C-alpha cells in the first residue's frame, strides 16, 4: 500500500502515514498526521466506537485486525477494509486501510 498505510500511537497521536513522498498537491497539510489529540470532548468524528474495539485493542494489547466495513447508506463513505497492526515497536497500532 502506498496509500492507505497510517502508523499512529498507542495514546492518540498520529505519528507516519505513509503516501507523503512526493508533494504534487498543494493543499492544507493539516489534514493528516501531526495529530495531537487533546480532551476538547468531541467523541463525534464519524466514529462512535474507533475503529475496529480500538480502545479495547489498546488495552487488550493486542490491536491487529482486518475488517472490512460496507457502507451500504446513502450519505456514507465506500467500503474499506482496515487492517490494524499493534506496532512492533510497542505501544503503537498501524492502520491500513483498503477499499475494495
Ligand atoms: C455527536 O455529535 C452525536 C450527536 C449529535 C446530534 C446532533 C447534533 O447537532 C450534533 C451531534
Amino acid at each position: 500500500l502506498a496509500f492507505g498505510a497510517i502508523q499512529l500511537d498507542g495514546d492518540g497521536n498520529i505519528l507516519q502515514y505513509n503516501a507523503a513522498e512526493g508533494d504534487i498537491t498543494g493543499r492544507d497539510p493539516k489534514q493528516v498526521i501531526g495529530k495531537n489529540f487533546f480532551k476538547d470532548v468531541a467523541p463525534c468524528t464519524d466514529s462512535p466506537e474507533f475503529y475496529g474495539k480500538f480502545k479495547e485493542g489498546v488495552a487488550s494489547g493486542n490491536l491487529n485486525t482486518m475488517f472490512e466495513y460496507t457502507f451500504d447508506y446513502q450519505m456514507t463513505p465506500t467500503k474499506v477494509k482496515v487492517h490494524m497492526k499493534k506496532a512492533l515497536s510497542g505501544d503503537s497500532y498501524w492502520v491500513f486501510v483498503k477499499r475494495v
